[PDB]
């Protein structure tokens, strides 16, 4: 890097080199380089940033500044002409449950968060971005093209604020701008426990010595725990229904209530922690609060690793799985475990797997009540539909029995996300996640499609006919060439997602490469990886080998009918089995006879 040692939060790291638990912040994982993979550091750059001014300004910022001699298209125009579709008939994934989409969002939240720069206080600035659509400093609004229906109902732009960056946070440094990752790069259940000391502690039950996570005190799920409420204003979850006045949940990750199924998934994970901590107490009555907390946390971290690497990545990466994530050979301390800037875009392939509706199903996996099925847009920042309309169980059934959207070159992102997205502070269900993704690519200084094709050892199409052959799609290639005049200029999110999916996977070759490398690195570069000799005992790892999502559900809801393979498409009752069929987590290897 241009000038090494520019970090604002570098010190305050007393690494206890025998401490057997992960830190919350991810510091002290790597011994030689203790900040590697820790939160609140720069995202890694696998390739040098590309900004219109070499330093900081996004391509598209200045009108008369070309990229390789062509203007970059408006993000919303690309969204409208390539990404949008009308007909939700036929879009569903006949071999992936809705859990497959949801696990992806969960894993993503474990690994990366690049928050908007801090300008939250009352001011003209953020409201003048919204109101007057005035580009400047961190305000980089998504301007509507002519012929955009939203022009007629919403104004001239959708607000957008540039991502935070390290070193000077209002002024800048002399290398290219580097965006921050606010969570730990390690797959470590940071979304459950938090990535900062403050939050980690606020989330805990330190009022009793049982090592429990705090649970909700105002509401219960047929006895089972809910996440605690986050009691700060303005609250988006209150804003979406002022009558119900039900707040957002408080979880290790800030985004937990963005949609009801993510909130759902967070609820399972918290309950798992508590069930593990109570189960541990009995087997080790002598263990204190810290000990029980840390040992539950460690088990939950392992669970997420296994589900991810054994269950999830094989049906994303398909044939490429082995090529990028060969079987584990042990911790390598030479591996950079940091999340890359490009990965935070590559893993947005999930956006094309989100379907337009969510169902609540009853115990016979039939519609729960008269509005069992709801449009996804009514479920952003929606906690009241959990609290006051059946709790978790009906939503979890729908995750099992309903299907993900299938990526489709003609039907990429459902209008529920493309046209009706809600964002805190902006008051309308009227934003476009696709447009935001594209603007964010520019904001983060992303190299274009051919740069990444080059990086990944893939052919770099220079013409329409070349692009037609790579996309295997003449009309999409044409639309991409008409908007971006060269494939060199195609934004990586749309370019990557445009490629046909590899055999037995759900992403194309380029994304398989970007994803596969990242996941290989977060495994191989993790000192606390579950299968690393020493982290667990031989017998502990024999127990952990048997975890399943199916089992998580059985332990932590009142559901009794589960598939064995929760991520594939399952129909009830054919592909469902009683919970007693399903292997448990045997915790007897954690018995410490410690006398
Ligand atoms: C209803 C479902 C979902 C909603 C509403 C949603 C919404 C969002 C929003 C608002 C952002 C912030 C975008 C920005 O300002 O740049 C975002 C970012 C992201 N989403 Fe999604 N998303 C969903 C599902 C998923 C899924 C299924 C995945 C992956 C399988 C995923 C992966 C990501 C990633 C990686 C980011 C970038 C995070 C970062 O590093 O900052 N999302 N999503
Ligand atoms: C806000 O939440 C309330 C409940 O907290 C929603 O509905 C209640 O909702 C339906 C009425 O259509 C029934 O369950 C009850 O008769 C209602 N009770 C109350 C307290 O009014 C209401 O529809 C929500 N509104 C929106 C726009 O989401
Ligand atoms: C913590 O534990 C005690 C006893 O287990 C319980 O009664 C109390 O409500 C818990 N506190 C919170 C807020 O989770
Ligand atoms: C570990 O990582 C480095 C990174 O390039 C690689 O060169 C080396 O061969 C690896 N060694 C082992 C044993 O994993
Ligand atoms: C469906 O998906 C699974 C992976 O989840 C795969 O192994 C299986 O062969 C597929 N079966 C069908 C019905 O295509
Ligand atoms: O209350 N905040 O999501
Ligand atoms: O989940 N996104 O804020
Ligand atoms: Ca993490």
């Amino acid at each position: 890097s241009w000038e090494v040692g520019c970090g604002a939060p570098v010190p305050l790291v007393k690494c206890d080199e025998n401490s057997p638990y992960r830190t919350i912040t991810g510091d002290c994982n790597n011994r030689r380089s203790p900040a590697l993979g820790a939160a609140n550091r720069a995202l890694a750059r696998w390739l040098p940033a590309e900004y219109e001014d070499g330093l900081a300004l996004p391509f598209g910022w200045t009108q008369r500044k070309t990229r390789n001699g062509f203007r970059v298209p408006l993000a919303r125009e690309v969204s409208n002409k390539i990404v949008g579709y009308l007909d939700e008939e036929g879009v569903l994934d006949q071999n992936r449950s809705l859990l497959f989409m949801q696990w992806g969002q969960i894993v993503d939240h474990d690994l990366d968060f690049a928050p908007e720069t801090e300008l939250g206080s009352n001011e003209h600035s953020k409201t003048q971005c919204e109101e007057y659509c005035i580009q400047g400093d961190n305000c980089f609004p998504i301007m509507f093209p002519k012929n955009d229906p939203k022009l007629k109902t919403q104004g001239k732009c959708m607000p957008f604020f540039r991502a935070g960056f390290v070193c000077p946070t209002p002024p800048y440094q002399s290398l290219a701008r580097e965006q921050i990752n606010a969570v730990t790069s390690f797959l470590d259940a940071s979304l459950v426990y938090g990535s900062e000391p403050s939050l980690a502690s606020r989330l805990r039950n330190l009022s009793s010595p049982l090592g429990l996570m705090a649970v909700n005190q105002e509401a219960w799920d047929h006895g089972l725990a809910y996440l605690p409420f986050n009691n700060k204003k303005p609250s988006p979850c209150e804003f979406i229904n002022t009558t119900a006045r039900v707040p957002c949940f408080l979880a290790g990750d800030f985004r937990a209530s963005e949609q009801i199924l993510l909130a759902t998934a967070h609820t399972l994970l918290l309950r798992e922690h508590n069930r593990l901590a109570r189960e541990l107490k009995k087997l080790n009555p002598h263990w204190n609060g810290e000990k029980l907390y840390q040992e539950a946390r460690k088990i939950l971290g392992a669970f997420i690793q296994i589900i991810t690497f054994r269950d999830y990545l094989p049906i994303v990466l398909g044939s490429e799985m082995q090529k990028w994530i060969p079987p584990y050979q042990g911790y390598n301390n030479s591996v950079d475990p940091r999340i890359s800037n490009v990965f935070t875009f590559a893993f947005r392939f999930g956006h094309m797997e989100v379907p337009s509706t969510v169902s609540r199903l009853d115990e016979n996996y039939q519609p729960w009540g008269p509005e069992a099925e709801l449009p996804l847009h009514t479920l952003f920042f929606n906690t009241w539909r959990i609290i006051k309309d059946g709790g978790i169980d009906p939503l979890v059934r729908g995750l099992l029995a309903k299907k993900s959207k299938l990526m489709n070159q003609d039907k990429m992102v459902t209008s529920e996300l493309r046209n009706k997205l809600f964002q805190p502070t902006h008051k309308i269900h009227g934003f476009d996640l696709a447009a935001i993704n594209l603007q964010r690519c520019r904001d983060h200084g992303m190299p274009g499609y051919n740069s990444w094709r080059g990086f990944c050892g893939l052919s770099q199409p220079k013409t329409l006919k070349g692009l037609q052959t790579v996309l295997k799609n003449k009309i999409l290639a044409k639309k991409l060439m008409d908007l971006y005049k060269t494939p060199d200029n195609i934004d990586i999110w749309i370019g990557g997602n445009a490629e046909p999916m590899v055999e037995r996977g759900r992403v194309g070759p380029l994304l398989a490469c970007l994803l596969g490398r990242q996941f290989q690195q977060i495994r191989d570069g993790d000192r606390f990886w579950w299968e690393n000799p020493g982290v667990f005992t031989e017998k502990q790892r024999d127990s952990l080998q048997k975890v399943s999502f199916s089992r998580l559900i059985c332990d932590n809801t009142h559901i009794t009918k589960v598939p064995l393979h929760a991520f594939q498409a399952n129909n009830y009752p054919h592909d469902f089995v009683d919970c007693s069929t399903v292997d448990k987590l045997d915790l007897s290897p954690w018995a410490s006879r410690e006398n």
